[PDB]
């Protein structure tokens, strides 16, 4: 049952989805690195805690690389929003980043949305 097909110019249907947001989605949803990197209630968005921590391990087990802005910057051209919940400042607040970004094709139970969600079709869609 060929679904994957040659040459996917705007397509969407066979797993369209690029290998940051496969990793990314499955990262949300992981247990063990659920303590840096968990969803929100509604399953429309994640946040992300000790951005240098999370950087350091987890962006090299499941991504290719350790520096936190080259991930940031993928989701900026997926179109994700960053939304802060710590007021960061002079507070005793905890001592973390809460890194929330935000997406409408982005849902936990919604792998063929993560294919609606593209960067560009001049690279990988």
């Amino acid at each position: 049952m060929g679904h994957h097909h040659h040459h996917h110019s705007h397509m969407a249907g066979p797993s369209n989805v690029p290998a940051f947001l496969t990793k990314l989605w499955t990262l949300v949803s992981d247990p063990d690195t659920d303590a840096l990197i968990c969803w929100s209630p509604s399953g429309n968005s994640f946040h992300v805690f000790d951005q240098g921590q999370f950087a350091k391990e987890v962006l090299p087990k499941y991504f290719k690389h350790n520096n936190m802005a080259s991930f940031v910057r993928q989701l900026n051209m997926y179109g994700f929003r960053k939304v802060v919940h710590i007021e960061q400042g002079g507070l005793v607040k905890p001592e973390r980043d809460d890194t929330e970004f935000q997406h409408p094709c982005f849902l936990r139970g919604q792998e063929q949305l993560l294919e609606n969600i593209k960067r560009k079709v001049t690279s990988v869609s």
